[PDB]
């Protein structure tokens, strides 16, 4: 049994949002659930191609992802969003529009993300090669009341996915 | 019942929006699950910021196709109303979506220009607006649409009826 819902992963670059998204996607698909993934890194090559990382463009980006997530959710689809989405007021705006919405705070310390520097972006932010990088010289406003929080430096992947899954069960979006 | 994109293409003023709304009502009143993506409306949200250059119309149509695809493959009936003047781009979206009906809303340029519903034809003729479809920008008519509605020669009910019957024939609806 399946009801529409947007599962919204927010957090720093490198915090592990994509990894959780993919593991959660697999778990859901293997149970027969109907889903769509909207990953910021990927949709910025199509749906939101042309946008940069100014405040205006991040707002446009998140609002556009929210638009598509809303249409899918209200038609019964489970939508997995993975996007830095650093502005709380914008996340709240999307949550309010969609209603069936779960905010997942993928919470890793800045220092941990910077040490791994998976795509080399932190070093480029520090040197000034890149301007306005989230967490270094651009805001990240952490969720104050997320529905699920995953402290990825302190919990195993299965534990993080498990908490999202259990929340979906508790709220009866998927079968227990 | 089955997902499908119903894609209305045609000149400004040809009657696309009127057919869309009438079709939407008929589908909803029969219990069907749908979404409408009207070019005039999505250009205030989904495609806000784009103009009417070739590259912007391509971006516009491709982005509408992106959303239509995700909805269609999840069982939703999607009604698109957009000038979509480039045949190759309509074909590209049709190919991506698969379950796609191209509806040619075909009114003569002269009929659309004489009504000039939004005053845009007069603005195109004076040069107030540049690159207006059918006046100084292309419209490439479908050569093999799934349904054609000659709105200057058909009653609204007849145009809607043909789209409905096509949906029935192809088993998208009961
Ligand atoms: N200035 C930047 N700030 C954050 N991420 C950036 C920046 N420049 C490039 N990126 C890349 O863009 C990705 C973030 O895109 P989004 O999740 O779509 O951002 S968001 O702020 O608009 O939500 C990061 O994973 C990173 O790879
Ligand atoms: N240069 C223009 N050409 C066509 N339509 C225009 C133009 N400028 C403003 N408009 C308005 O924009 C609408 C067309 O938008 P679309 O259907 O989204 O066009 S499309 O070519 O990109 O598919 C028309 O109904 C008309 O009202």
């Amino acid at each position: 049994q399946q009801r529409g819902v947007t599962i919204w992963l927010t957090g720093l670059s490198g915090a592990g949002k994509t990894t959780i998204t993919h593991a959660l996607e697999k778990k859901l698909r293997d149970s027969g659930y109907r889903l769509e993934v909207l990953d910021g890194d990927v949709v910025r090559t199509n749906l939101t191609k042309g946008l940069g990382f100014s405040k205006e463009d991040r707002d446009t980006n998140i609002r556009r992802i929210g638009f598509v997530s809303h249409l899918l959710t209200r038609n019964g689809v489970i939508v997995l969003v993975s996007a830095i989405s650093p502005y709380a007021a914008i996340r709240q705006e999307v949550k309010h529009t969609i209603g069936d919405f779960l905010e997942v705070f993928v919470n890793a310390p800045l220092a941990v993300c910077e040490e791994r520097d998976v795509k080399g972006l932190y070093a480029k932010a520090r040197s000034g090669e890149i301007k306005g990088f989230t967490g270094i010289d651009d805001p990240y406003e952490p969720p104050t009341n997320p529905d699920v929080e995953c402290r990825t430096d302190l919990e195993e992947l299965d534990e993080s996915v498990g908490k999202i899954w259990q929340k979906l069960v508790d709220l009866k979006y998927i079968e227990g």
